[PDB]
């Protein structure tokens, strides 16, 4: 039947922009990847060296390429990975690779 896209988000990239912000940015899984339309992403974040799970944010596909979030709010003086994944209508599909950025000043 009807199921998520089946590879991840490509060429995520995070940029520290100071203010406890991080600027991420990714591209849409392989064409042949998206088993149907792409709806959206959800970004996930976290500390490094935390045992809990990611935190999510759901993010409307928009029409640019790539895509852009603010991750804002972080603490001070840690250290974060972000992974992305991509949703059709039936679900979300597999994550990116972590990339891995401090939380700058």
């Amino acid at each position: 039947g009807a199921s998520a896209p089946i590879g991840a988000p490509t060429d995520v990239n995070v940029e520290p922009i100071g203010s406890r912000t991080l600027k991420v940015t990714w591209r849409p899984p392989l064409v042949d990847h998206w088993n149907g339309i792409i709806k959206g992403y959800y970004v996930g974040h976290k500390e490094s060296d935390s045992s809990q799970q990611y935190r999510y944010q759901r993010v409307e596909r928009s029409g640019i390429n790539p895509e852009t979030l603010l991750i804002a709010g972080l603490q001070k003086a840690k250290v974060y990975n972000v992974v992305v994944k991509a949703f059709n209508t039936a679900g979300s599909g597999p994550e990116s690779h972590p990339v891995e950025a401090y939380s700058l000043e």
